[PDB]
């Protein structure tokens, strides 16, 4: 049962909050992982309407189950604000060029 769909990929918000948490302890402590420095600001150049206020960042979301720990980020992304708020799930899959598109 997915709470949100990427492409194949299948998330449940357990998925979701865990990846969240992790990117978001990085956030705070000024420190990123990986030769793309995660998390970083993500600036909603696509307009997507998230509920939830800006500054956001994304952080990868492994298809794996596992938590984003420095090697490649996939196509899927956590989008969360300062507050610690969930934003959205983003993906690579389906969308064209470099853009992403939203996970259902
Ligand atoms: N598609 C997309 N890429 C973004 C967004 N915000 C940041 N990035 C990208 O993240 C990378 C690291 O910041 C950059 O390649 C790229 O931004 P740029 O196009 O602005 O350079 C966004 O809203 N959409
Ligand atoms: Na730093
Ligand atoms: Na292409």
């Amino acid at each position: 049962a997915c709470d949100y769909t990427c492409g194949s990929n299948c998330y449940s918000s357990s998925d979701v909050s865990t990846a969240q948490a992790a990117g978001y302890q990085l956030h705070e402590d000024g420190e990123t992982v990986g030769s793309n420095s995660y998390p970083h600001k993500y600036n909603n150049y696509e307009g997507f309407d998230f509920s939830v206020s800006s500054p956001y960042y994304e952080w990868p979301i492994l298809s794996s189950g596992d938590v984003y720990s420095g090697g490649s980020p996939g196509a899927d992304r956590v989008v969360f604000n300062e507050n610690n708020q969930l934003a959205g799930v983003i993906t690579h899959t389906g969308a064209s060029g470099n853009n992403f598109v939203e996970c259902t």
